[PDB]
């Protein structure tokens, strides 16, 4: 089941059908203003908060789904329709849709008449600039009315969708020449506002919503469109919209071309108002000004997609394979750019009305973007440590917004603290940028406490030393990453937090997945340690990385798998002794890349009993066997139904762990395989299955356990993008940043006999070509760079913005 | 302009066109399980909780409106429609509707089939009861499928709007015979769960959304109705629904019957499972059974019926006015009786995601319902006090449910006290029970704290003694009775309350309206004072209570009006020399009720005032003139547009108190004019100007500032039902419960020649007849009881659960 294709040449993914198994959407936007679209034209945009700056209004669930966006009606003697075939839903001559980079175009033809929209968000522009194209492909002259329709919002969502006995009475709008102005509350508090404007004359418009549509009328027949004529209601409460109608009058083979700006204006309080009850336009009339021609939108539109091809060039891979290439080259790294963009805030599953996104979120992310905005990359890192509590625990949710840690949800997720430290040497060995160890770096947003950024570095790395339990392996606390592992909760009243909630005391129940990230990062805190001059704080580290090895090949290993933790009754969690979930897959990644049990065949076992118990054709569920109950004393990961969620869903962000895993064992041809198993490209021949985008990762697909298996929920938004990334990028391809430069080390199927990646490092661009004459898995036999042979596999690094060519052999 | 008709005889409010100008609600259930229905059958019901306990989904603000409901689809022979006409909107040959006492019929007839269905809640029974008649009218043979469908809730409305990410990987349901059961989370932690049944053998049934309907269709043509059969399909996820289908053969003339039960069933934890996965369903049987055929169904019915009409029979009242005999006798008791039953939860302008509702709200409501509900009035009473702080102050927001005050809300509301005593003052009136002050009550919901009534009355009194301003005045603190007059507030940033925030000390603030509440309770105080013989405690309140008249007269008075407050800065509000709100309407009602001014004619002049600048004919507003821009210093009042909410809109509740006011001053034509311009019944006539339910009372009627001057906002739920029966059967026709008996002070228009008032009063039944021969407005020539003349206007007390005739002659 396929319902569209790949555009490789236009970097664009091209849907035919506007039914969908779901809406599939795009983002708009780099910096500040922030629009979501479908492939219907639905959706709704923001400033930089979809909780406290939502512009346009959009239903989430609603019946049917999908309703509200850019909506245009084409009216054509009676008959009226819509490019995107939405809301209208009339049978379209032809249909298409087409998900670039920073921008989406929908073409629809109708009686002969044809329109063709492009969405996009111009660089450093607070508005979403819509160019509409009028075609008559007839052989008769033609009379017609444009009708454009946007849905206002109430700046608060929460508010908007909730505090209807004051805001039914707030809703104001003013109109002047071909712009429509939203100023709800203007009048008061907010020194913002919004605008719809077009680029022509206009023969009408409407602003209430109850004039244009109807009481009893929805968005596929507006009463306004039916008459084919605009009311030109001022919106006095209730919902203000905004709806442009100008008549055109076409000529057989004539096109005309008009411009639709959704603003965004933010006045200072000293110069709010042109006149008494007048709004000031000036910011509002430059801003239209800037776009009123085709001919500044399509510069804009090119510097877009430059910017677009910019980010993306720094790794470039040449193989047999289209869809690894497709994947690697453009939308894996899109993906990046776009979390690192929005965070966790708005989806087509996420409402847009949470407050932040998660600590390890933030700092996984910057693994897989590193090393296309190395500059934000530091920024980011540097208000990351900042919100650090002294004693190196982690706020749970980080707010990007307001640079600080979420005080009511609070702290105590004991895996947090490590991914700063692997976030940082992720940096470092990127950039070489050793001087990010030396920033001063406030605690708790306290710059009377500042210190080091290696001291912050050092708490993280002591926070686990100092919270080991009774077999030596770290206290779990409220959750490790699993969120819903909640082993010290005991819940039995409903509508009670399952992560924020605490019956015991956190004083027994143990995590092995945090003890083998612990032992994975403790190699870069030492290695980092070495750097700064402490060698006996370095050998400190080892004695305690060693001890915690120790313990998991005492107490973390069942006997075929490494155990996944222990309770608060100390009981094995993940064990062969458990009637259910008698292995997970949290627990054998971090292990086996920690390069714990190598060498007795104790990581081989567990990797073998992962693709015994844990392998569907979808991808690798997160235990087996799925829980059938209700357990008190594992917390929310039971609650679900079973091939749900947390409840043995597949989740290939940890999928990337086991993919890692492989290769460190020398198994290429496995980690390809799971990778292909849950690459977008390679499934989007199932998309009727998968049901969500095929260009992006979702966080979950249901398991084997599951009726609806193969099926994805929750797409756009995850940090599979960046650990999927690494893993295809640095494990299987075998292009490692390092201290010391670039580390070459493939692991690949056998079959492959070579491919080329350009990859930009330190100022410098390296052309590798890997060659695999004796078909082997991992391990290189020579290195050439530049004609010379080079010893080790650590690429010199140049920094002198030249191309040095680098042969590899493999053997 | 008219859409229906009052029918007196069955007490009910007939809809003769499904497009009304708003859908028009009622409330259905008495205890526990509730429901809100449209005329077009949309709405959704709860089980005492529409934020925690919410059985079925409706969005609010929907396109189109009031989409989502318990829907009966008619298919005959490929066509398809509604009995309700929604959500199909196919023209039908007839439709009606019918609001009743905790009832809604609906009949609709299409291609000569005609469907009625009679949707209640039976007493003690946590369901609701959907009758359903399908009757052949035609002359031929008829083939027809019956679907029914209702769309689920996942028992938590913020969470089912607002998490996806979870929720859509929950939803569970079980199929067994012709019930649907919805059971989300009972695997977990909920020992609830909810069921839709019907009483006959069905055809088929559906209970996921997506294949019921379809994923692009909306409820007006869902893909199964359209092809006339059911999908038997299984929820997973998703969105859970319920659905029947039944196919009838009808002869002409033949008709059917079905009984369909929404029903809500909480197990014991001990007894959850019939067995592994399957839920119990024992209580479900019995539900069922209880009402599986049509008699049972009519006899609950008439058992509602004569319990409503119970609830009703102790005010009644004979006039030549139509209107106000169907005011007074139905519609104002029925009101007053669902605001008791609903607080201020769930409306079609409240979203029910809220937790409460006010205490002043709660002790206003008493007033209106206390001769109804005796029993439960001084229940609530008790409950309203318990949560009383130890210095005599409350919590602002009171929740029912669990019978304490909102600690994030907070207090400093420094009218809220005053409320209690008025309170329990007509709750002693009413019933003659004093032992009601000598109960034992906690003080903050702590036992070990508690004290006697009559201690919680003193430190409500006293509170408003210690907090005096400068002039003597009250301070008003956070508000006063009207919400967004914030004194002490000068809120610049958005998204920031107006109630709770306060950038003021709170120390020059001062109200008179809560000075006038202060004199005109302090004789309620002061007589209860002296019914527990203390004499000196009696004549200190007294001498308070005479400063604050002197502090009123001396400070409070504008020369023409009294004055509205005074600001931080310490500046007159609502004076002659402020340019914008030179006169508010809250300090004139209770300034004059407390008799302040009688004598030398300022009440006079104050009354002349506020017919001179607040008077419209649709009501009076809340000031004169509105305001044009923001007031920093004023709060929330100036946020809105002018003649909306309380910028100078029209707020009935308010209005009664300028009723009463001119009650006292003996002006009866101008109470009954001020009356009438406000009572639903008599406003019916410009219902498409009114645009909301002809039938109970609305909170705000937009203002002579509006462009929509004369519209109602936020019905079904507010204090004017309480407040304006009170003042039309008390003030107006003069039956007014004293604490020694009945007094009779009428204060009615002169061109009346008389009236009848049955009364339950204390055990006894009065049958009162009012004549005025000589054609007055106020003042008793004399009064006869049971044939004997007696003396003063204090009826004697009989409790012999007899009938007395009374004979008032005016003059």
């Amino acid at each position: 089941g396929k319902f569209g294709f790949f555009d490789d040449a236009n970097k664009e993914y091209v849907i035919t059908v506007p039914r969908t198994p779901y809406p599939w959407i795009n983002y708009l936007g780099t910096e500040n203003f922030f629009s979501l679209i479908s492939n219907t034209a639905g959706g709704y945009s923001f400033y930089r908060d979809a909780r406290l700056r939502r512009i346009t209004r959009y239903r989430y669930n609603n019946v049917p789904i999908d309703m509200g966006g850019r909506y245009f009606y084409i009216y054509d003697n009676g008959d009226f329709w819509s490019p995107g075939w939405s809301p209208v839903k009339r049978e379209l001559e032809s249909y298409e849709s087409r998900h670039g980079l920073g921008y989406t175009k929908i073409a629809g033809k109708r009686n002969g008449i044809k329109a063709e929209v492009t969405f996009f968000v111009p660089l450093n522009y607070n508005g979403e600039v819509q160019k509409l194209i009028l075609k008559n492909e007839g052989q008769d002259k033609k009379k017609i009315t444009l009708f454009s329709f946007i849905e206002f919002s109430l700046w608060n969502a929460y508010d908007d969708m909730t505090n209807f006995q004051r805001n039914f009475s707030t809703g104001e709008v003013e109109i002047e020449g071909s712009v429509i102005y939203h100023k709800t509350e203007y009048r008061e508090r907010r020194n913002h506002y919004a605008f719809y404007s077009v680029n022509a004359k206009i023969s009408g418009f409407d602003s209430d919503r109850d004039s244009f549509i109807g009481l009893y009328n929805g968005f596929d027949a507006p009463q306004a469109v039916v008459n084919g004529k605009s009311n030109n209601s001022v919106a006095d409460g209730w919902a203000p919209i905004a709806s442009h109608s100008i008549e055109i009058e076409l000529n057989p083979g004539e096109q005309k071309e008009y411009v639709f700006i959704i603003g965004y204006v933010e006045n200072k309080d000293e110069e709010k108002w042109e006149s008494k009850g007048v709004i000031n336009k000036k910011k509002a009339y430059e801003m239209i000004e800037q776009f009123n021609t085709v001919e500044k939108v399509d510069k804009a539109f090119e510097e877009l997609k430059s910017y677009w091809n910019a980010l993306l060039s720094k790794y470039f891979l040449e193989s047999h394979d289209e869809k690894l290439n497709r994947m690697v080259n453009i939308w894996n790294q899109y993906q990046s750019m776009v979390t690192f963009n929005m965070s966790r805030s708005a989806s087509y599953f996420e409402s847009g009305i949470g407050r932040g996104m998660g600590f390890r979120d933030s700092n996984q992310d910057l693994l897989g973007f590193v090393h296309q905005i190395p500059e934000r990359a530091r920024e980011r890192l540097l208000d990351l440590a900042a919100t650090q509590l002294e004693d190196g625990s982690a706020y749970h949710q980080y707010q990007p917004l307001t640079k600080k840690g979420n005080n009511e949800i609070g702290s105590n997720f004991n895996d947090d603290p490590l991914w700063l430290i692997l976030a940082t040497a992720a940096y470092i060995k990127e950039t070489g940028d050793y001087s990010i160890l030396k920033e001063q770096v406030p605690f708790n947003n306290d710059p009377s406490k500042a210190d080091t950024m290696f001291e912050h570095l050092t708490r993280s790395f002591y926070h686990v030393v100092n919270n080991l339990g009774p077999h030596g392996l770290p206290l779990i606390g409220r959750a490790d990453w699993n969120d819903c592992l909640n082993l010290n909760c005991f819940s039995t009243v409903p509508d009670e937090s399952f992560q924020t909630t605490t019956s015991k005391d956190g004083k027994v129940a143990e995590s092995v997945m945090i003890a083998g990230m612990f032992v994975f990062i403790g190699k870069d805190y030492v290695k980092l340690s070495e750097y700064m001059g402490l060698e006996e704080e370095a050998r400190k580290a080892q004695q305690h990385i060693d001890a915690m090895k120790e313990a998991i090949l005492k107490y973390g290993y069942d006997g075929e798998w490494f155990l996944r933790a222990y309770d608060d009754f100390g009981r094995k969690v993940g064990s062969k002794e458990n009637e259910e979930g008698k292995i997970f897959i949290e627990s054998q990644g971090f292990s086996v890349m920690a390069e714990i049990g190598l060498e007795d065949g104790k990581a081989l076992k567990a990797l073998d009993s992962v693709k015994k118990y844990l392998d569907t054709p979808y991808g690798l569920v997160l235990q087996n066997p799925a829980f059938t109950r209700y357990y008190i004393e594992y917390g929310e990961i039971s609650t679900y139904p079973p091939g749900y969620k947390e409840n043995a869903g597949i989740f290939s962000h940890n999928n990337a762990w086991i993919i890692s895993a492989e290769t460190v064992v020398g198994r290429g041809d496995m980690a390809f395989d799971y990778y292909r198993k849950i690459a977008p490209a390679y499934i989007e021949d199932v998309s009727d299955i998968h049901k969500l985008e095929p260009y992006v990762y979702a966080q979950m697909v249901a398991g084997k356990d599951a009726k609806r298996h193969g099926e994805a929920k929750n797409s756009w938004l995850t940090g599979t993008a960046a650990w999927n990334f690494v893993a295809i990028s640095q494990w299987i391809l075998g292009v490692k940043p390092d201290y010391d430069g670039l580390k070459i080390d493939p692991s690949i199927p056998k079959a492959w006999d070579g491919y080329k990646v350009t990859r930009y490092f330190r100022g410098s661009t390296y052309e590798i070509t890997v060659k695999n004459p004796n078909h082997v898995s991992k391990g290189v036999a020579k290195i050439t760079v530049d004609g010379n042979e080079i010893s080790g596999n650590i690429l010199p690094v140049f920094n002198d913005g030249k191309t040095h060519k680098v042969e590899v052999i493999m053997g």
